[PDB]
């Protein structure tokens, strides 16, 4: 069965990738596209300075970009993805929720809101239960389906937590966590980055440190709001860097378990290679069976040689070994195809589709 | 005016030694050694000049010699070594036994209990072990005994440079992380590194972890051997990466003090600003009096923006801020001219000469 999909901020970078993906999806129909006044009225192909290495089909190319209001075609969408600029996403997404619509957003605005799930779909799909219970209890009493928002974490946060989930399931809570990122370009000018390193990405470290606590966190007794891992319970230290690499974020991570003793390296590696995410078990269309590709070569993963090879995995993980300060260190290569805003967004909608929320 | 030898003169480290010595009035380039397939040839005909700056042509005409203590090598007041580790142990041993003063970049003798491992802007006082030994041999036999001082690689020197003043002021550091983003400056081809990250430098993390504890360690009661900091009292975790950058290693670092409670972030910044290395206080020519350059901009240091401008400091240090796991984190940029093998070696020779060990 085909659900109708809308895209807010459709002309932007993340918006482009949303439409590109949904275009190949057998379960979704691109029904409404939204951007600013500068774009409204134009065919998508004229509204968007297309920056993807892949071209878009003609039928999607001719679709007329609409204003970002819960109106006409947007009121007809079963799910509304959002890559809106944060300057406008606040007001707009709220009115979409108010109109009773299902919003899956990459905007940072509502990420830290207490009743809003912050979801890396290959890691914490269970955090969606909060909206699931709200929705299903509302409709069972005969009332109108409330409308809600689920937020998509960034590629960097998603890369950090991805290997952590199986490890936390098997060996219990992680109380200490470091990450130094080596982040790719995919604005950053050639002037800024060529033969250079910028040891600062604005807001990225606070994002990384705070979001991971919510994603790996829990819910309050009333089951309506999220209770992120408190600071006394888990320390997270991020250092983010831009590097002269076109595609694929690398993270050099360190971790310690709260429960003693630490497992063995082989148990850790075996845990990571064996993990199947909840979304795969639900039978979701865009979910990877295995979310992690464990690599044994001592110089792997590398962004350039493992980008395509492992594009079916959430992350590639290499150099898993015992640490000198915490328990283990390892190297993580994110894959945009799976854990990128667009890929994460579609999977959330599939999870919503299964479980009958949309 | 001291006469200088260079072993493994044709290699990357040898080239840097020769170049830097030619710009130095206190030294005379007196002997050059390399492989037997180089021996008997002018230096320009023996070497593939991989440097940016060209050599004065009078230096180019120097005939390279076999790596043996035999002719011009026997008259050198200091012999610098840039031999590969698979032959260096044999040759450097011969030189020491011939009575010569060896300053080596090779790894072979670094872990020896009696051999100083020196980052001369950090632990020049470790040379006192050699000094007292030479003092002992003069009283006993009349002649100098022959010795090795080992030079730490640029990566270790970068880590330890800002730590020295901190430890002097606030006491020992019991925990320390580093993720490095290391410049090209086996080799490393463009094919490996361009538009890519290589999360592995062979032996690098091991050296970084072990050598730190010795460099920041002490001397036994008799002043005859080195007592590196016990593993339990300083946990050091390194994660080394190669990036597409020509010159200037970046290190993303975290540290915690053993002495509780921690100083403030303001105390730390000013401690680094006020540090003047002891080699500068001795009057050594190559030692930077402003050893550390702290930068206040949120996006600095950057290798390409700061490598020429800060080429006369040991390190530039930026983004000094409170940490959430350990006490503080910060971004460190190394300056090869000062703390690289050649620059470090010349400074050691300057200290040796000032202290009459020659
Ligand atoms: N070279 C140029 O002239 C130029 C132009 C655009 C972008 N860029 C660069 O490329 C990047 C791509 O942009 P982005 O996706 O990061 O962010 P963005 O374009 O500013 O915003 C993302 C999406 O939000 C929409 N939007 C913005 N303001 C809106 C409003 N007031 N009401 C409703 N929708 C609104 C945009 O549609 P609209 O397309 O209608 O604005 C776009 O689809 C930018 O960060 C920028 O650096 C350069």
């Amino acid at each position: 069965s085909v659900k109708k999909a809308g895209v807010l901020g459709a002309t932007g970078s993340v918006g482009q990738r949303f439409i590109l993906l949904l275009s190949k999806h057998p379960e979704f129909e691109i029904h409404a596209l939204g951007a600013s006044s500068r774009s409204a009225g134009k065919k998508y192909k004229d509204a968007a300075s297309w920056k993807q290495t892949e071209t878009l089909p003609e039928t999607e190319q001719d679709i007329v970009v609409q204003e970002c209001k819960p109106e006409g075609n947007f009121l007809e969408c079963d799910v509304v993805f959002s890559g809106l600029d944060a300057d406008v996403a606040g007001d707009i997404e709220k009115s979409f929720v108010e109109a009773g619509l299902a919003v899956v957003s990459n905007a940072k605005n509502y990420r830290r809101e207490k009743d809003v799930p912050l979801v890396v779909p290959i890691v914490n799909p269970e955090h969606i239960d909060v909206v699931e219970n709200k929705v299903k209890q509302a409709v069972s009493k005969g009332g109108k389906k409330p409308g809600f928002i689920i937020c998509i974490s960034n590629c960097s946060t998603a890369g950090l937590v991805a290997p952590l989930k199986p490890l936390v399931e098997k060996f219990g809570p992680i109380d200490a966590l470091t990450t130094t990122t080596l982040q790719a370009i995919s604005g950053v000018s050639g002037m800024d980055i060529l033969d250079n390193i910028v040891p600062y990405i604005s807001g990225e470290e606070d994002k990384l440190e705070w979001e991971t606590k919510k994603i790996l966190g829990g819910v309050n007794a009333e089951g309506t709001e999220f209770v992120p891992i408190p600071e006394s319970e888990m320390k997270v230290s991020a250092q983010c860097n831009r590097v002269p690499v076109i595609d694929g974020h690398t993270e050099c991570i360190s971790l310690r378990f709260a429960n003693r003793p630490a497992p063995s390296v082989e148990d850790v590696k075996q845990c990571l290679r064996e993990y199947e995410c909840a979304a795969s078990k639900l039978g979701c269309h865009s979910a990877p069976k295995q979310t992690i590709h464990v690599l044994d070569q001592p110089d792997r993963p590398q962004p350039r040689l493992d980008r395509d090879r492992d594009s079916g995995y959430g992350v590639s993980v290499g150099r898993i070994r015992e640490d000198s300060l915490l328990d283990f260190k390892m190297v993580v290569l994110s894959h945009n195809t799976i854990i990128g805003a667009a890929g994460a967004g579609i999977l959330i909608a599939e999870i919503l589709k299964a479980k009958n929320i949309i």
